[PDB]
Order: C-alpha cells, then structure tokens, then sequence
C-alpha cells in the first residue's frame, strides 16, 4: 500500500512565475488571471508588519512581471481577494483545465505540486492536519505552489502555499485567499496548536490492512463510542463521531468488521503497542489515508 | 522531507490503451511506436507456457486495437524485442517529450505512473529493491504502466510493469524488454529472493537528517568497512562497497561527518532502535532515497 498523488499534468500547465521587484514566487494561471500569494508585493522590510491595502494601492500593472516558461505575460489589471493577489493578464491560458476552487476540512487529503521559479519540481500526497498545517516539503521559492484533487477531468484546487512555521510544518490559504489555521501572512514566528491524530483515517488504514491480508490485530471484542473517545483523548486522537462511523460503513460492510470492533483493535494497539509486529510495513499508525482514498 | 515523485504530465501524454482479443493493458506511445508488454497477445491458456514467437506470427496489424483517449490509432507494423511488443502506428505522438531508455540498478529510485485502460490514475515514487522487485500499488489492469526519471526536461524511461508476484511485489522490464531480476513473463512458481535493506540509501538519508538539523543519533565511534559489513549483514542490510563510500563523499564533505563515522551511527541505530524518536518523519530507517535524491 503506497501513498499516491494525482497525476499532475493538468496543473503543471498552469504554473507561472510572478515577480514584484526582487520578490519572486509561483502563480496559478487559469484563463486570463494569475493567482499568487499577496505577500509578493512586499519587500523584506515590509514583511514584518505590512499594510497590504497601502502597498497594493501604490502598485501599478507595470510593477508585476509574469513569465510562463519563456513568454512574458502582460499584466493588465490587479486585485486582491483576502490573502491572494489576482493579476489579470493579456492572454487566456490555452491549457486551462476544467477546475473549481474548494475549501477542504482537516483530515482530508490532496496532492501538492511543488514548484520553484514557476517550474514544477515534484508531486506528493498529503493531508491537512487537525491543527490546519501541512506536513510538507517546501523550500525557499515554493510559495504559490498549489494543492489539488482531481475528480474525473475536473481539478479541485484547495491549497496555495504561503509559509513555513518554526516546527517545520507549512501553512497556506484556499484559492480564495482564506487561511487554513490561525495564521497570518507576516514575517513572524507563529506556532501551530498541538497536533492530533486523524482517527477516522487510521481506522480506514486498518481496513486497508485487513483488505490486504493483515489480520492479526483483529480481535473478538467491541468497544463503545464513549469509551473509545476516552482513550482517544488520552493519546491525542481526534474524537470519533457518528459521522465518521457512517463513512467507514462501506469498509465495515466489505470486511465484516464493525467500526467499534475495529476501534477495539485500535484501542489495544494504542495501549499494548504493536508487539514489534508490523501493519502494511509501518511501525506507526498511518493517518494520511482517507476512507475514500482506501476504497479507490 | 517527503518522498516526491516527478511531475507526471510529460508521461501522461504518452499513455494509451492496447487491446488484442480479450486482453487489454497500457502502452507507451513515443513518436510512431507503441511499447507494451508482449503478453497482451496471450489468451487464457497461454500464460502457463506461452510460445510468443508462435502466438505473434498468427497476428495481423488489425488484431491490435490502440486507443489514445477517444482516438483510434492505426497499427501498420509490429515486432517483438525481448519481452515488449513494439507497435508501429500511423501517427507520431505530438506530445512526445525528449526521452531516452535506460536500465537502472538495484537501489535506484524512479516514479511510477499507475494507469488503467490507458488512463493515468496515480503517481508514486519507489526504488528497485535489491531482489529486483518493486513494492508498488498495481491493480488488475495496470500492466504496461511505466517508471521514469525526469532530468532537465528529458524523461528517462526505466521500467515497464509486467507481473505481480505472490508476495504482493511487482516485476517488470526495461524498455528494451529485458526483465529486471530472474523473472519471466510466464505464470510459474517464481518468487522473489529474500529482500534486503539498501544500505547506501539509509546512509544518504541519515546525512539528510544531519543537514536538516538532526544530530541525536551520532556517536563517538568509528568502524572499519569490514566490521560495518559484518554487523549490518546480520540485520539483512546490503554490503557497503568502496563505490558506495566514494558516492557518499560529497555528503560527507558537506556535513563534516566521515562516511565510516556515519556507519558507526547506523550500527548503533540498528542495535538500539529509535527509542520513541523519529529521524525525519519516520520511525523506520528509510532506504528509498538515493545519494543523488538527497543532494536535491
Ligand atoms: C520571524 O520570521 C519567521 C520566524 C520563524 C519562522 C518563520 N517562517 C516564516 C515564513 O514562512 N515566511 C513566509 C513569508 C511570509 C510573508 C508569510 C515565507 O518565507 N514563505 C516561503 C516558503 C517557506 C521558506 C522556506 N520553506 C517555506 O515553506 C515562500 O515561498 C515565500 O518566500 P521566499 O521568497 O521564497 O523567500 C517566517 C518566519
């Protein structure tokens, strides 16, 4: 069982480079608009406590340079929406896929196309953590890289990268410029809340282990949603809801293991440990596969 | 630190569907040739003891249905090269990237674009194991899916998927149709030899931990090369050769840690485990990043 990313071709054709002064980062070119982090309009100085409204009002179109490969795109208008800059350009991107902008919830997964200087470098799969950060791999120059899901030819864009927190995790916005998590686009140290484990995803991953012939952690027992949530709190696991249980029904139907029976399995792994044994080749309980991810 | 795949768009534009009789799998359309596994020509029986020369001479060009999306491609010739069938078609692929064919060695990494009926489904990064298998995720119609690296916009095709082994691992060929390892495109009692850890990759990843600000696993010991190998082989680690030591030279000079000093650390890590810690994001010693992967 491998973590898989979506094929990135539809998004690769949308990545451009945006430069404002000496600040450069990635942008998303869809039809005749380029989307990118508003903090591109900042110098290192403004970055400590910028006034974005003021910094933008004194910019004109000629302050933005947009490069799609070896072609300059002429900016003919500019606008801000929340923390995202919108540069209207000369030309419609002829490679624009069918797409929509969506906001995801913690525990959901998506693919990230990591880009540098407007050039796609790699793709990886990740999950939005309960504390709204991303455990990603982003270096300097990665801002404006996007996250996405694909459903039958339609790209659902859900994330644009803005910043790295001191603990090495990552923070960003949706494509309408709304931050995930209690973070602001400023050059300051900001700490994420204590992260927790995505319980419904661990259960999904145990179903995939059963589906793949690993059965040793199964037992005869059941637990209650109430008493599982008690052990959940103790080990910093997200509380399990009746909504989660209904989501795992298709895997409970497919394998004959009721969710609270699987919770009994998970309760014992949390206390007793793995006995040194292994599940899907993992020493830790994996929590970045959703139920949907497993059934596919 | 994430295991990143290469952006897959340049390969997505080459994936097609090949049907001969009742068997369908994936093909790779480059210029005016479609490459696919030769067992596309096998019927239900066939697979136990196929005589590919005799099965192929009975075929006409029109027995091969090739579909690139909704477009049917006209086959105008065919031949067999080792274990891959090469279908000459009417039309050069307009989306053909710069490419080459390479044969890789155990320990090398690459990306796989998993495909079903010629449509890309997911992309993941992996390594050729020392026993010449792949720990992949391949469902029923994934034969003909390919593995690749991308360097300076040139796609190096190194792997084509042919078989699944009873352990759940995968076997295939280079793009000249020669199998990796001792396997055959025949449904016999073949299993992979015992698998081992790629030692030079573990050491690269430890050097990557030092560069990302981790030093907790270092110690004050060194080791001779032979003593290191005598110990590591007791944990099913591949022997470390003088070539592997030379290869880690640049990472040694950068971090200031001599290669045999890192070997002493690895000996201690194998003896002790992690003691509830993680090195990058793993409670496991990771062996699917190369010295080349780490430098970037
Ligand atoms: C006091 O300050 C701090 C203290 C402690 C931790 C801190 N972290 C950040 C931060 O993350 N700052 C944003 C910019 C602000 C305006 C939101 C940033 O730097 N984002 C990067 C990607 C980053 C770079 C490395 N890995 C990434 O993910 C871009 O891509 C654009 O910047 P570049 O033009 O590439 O340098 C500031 C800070």
């Amino acid at each position: 069982f491998r973590k898989m990313a979506f094929p990135s071709g539809k998004v690769e054709g949308c990545m451009v480079q945006v430069t404002c002064g000496t600040t450069t980062l990635n942008g998303l070119w869809l039809d005749d608009v380029v989307y990118c982090p508003r903090h591109v309009i900042c110098t290192s100085e403004d970055m400590l406590n910028p006034n974005y409204e003021d910094l933008l009002i004194r910019k004109s179109n000629h302050n933005f340079l947009v490069q799609a490969g070896n072609v300059q795109l002429r900016v003919i208008g500019h606008s801000m929406q929340n923390c995202v800059l919108k540069l209207k350009v000369d030309t419609a991107n002829p490679k624009t896929p069918k797409y929509k902008f969506v906001r995801i919830q913690p525990g959901q997964t998506f693919s990230v196309l990591a880009c540098y200087n407007g050039s796609p470098s790699g793709v990886y799969q990740c999950a939005m953590r309960p504390n709204f950060t991303i455990k990603g791999s982003f270096l300097n120059g990665s801002c404006g890289s996007v996250g996405f899901n694909i459903d039958y030819d339609c790209v659902s864009f859900c994330y644009m990268h803005h910043m790295e927190l001191p603990t090495g995790v990552h923070a960003g916005t949706d494509l309408e410029g709304n931050f995930y998590g209690p973070f602001v686009d400023r050059q300051t140290a900001q700490a994420a809340g204590t992260d927790t484990t995505i319980t419904v995803n661990v259960l999904a991953w145990l179903y995939a282990a059963v589906i793949n012939g690993d059965r040793w952690f199964l037992n005869r027992f059941t637990t209650t949603l109430n008493d599982f949530n008690l052990v959940a709190m103790k080990y910093n696991y997200e509380p399990l809801t009746q909504d989660h249980v209904d989501i795992l029904g298709p895997l409970s139907a497919q394998t004959g293991i009721a969710v609270l029976d699987m919770c009994a399995s998970l309760k014992e792994l949390l206390q007793n440990g793995m006995n040194g044994r292994t599940i899907l080749g993992s020493a830790l309980l994996e929590d970045e596969f959703t139920p949907f991810d497993v059934v596919r």
